[PDB]
């Protein structure tokens, strides 16, 4: 799940 998180989260404060 670390990589999910580190892609959500990229995009959760990107967009």
């Amino acid at each position: 799940s670390q990589d999910y998180l580190s892609d959500h989260l990229w995009r959760a404060l990107n967009a």
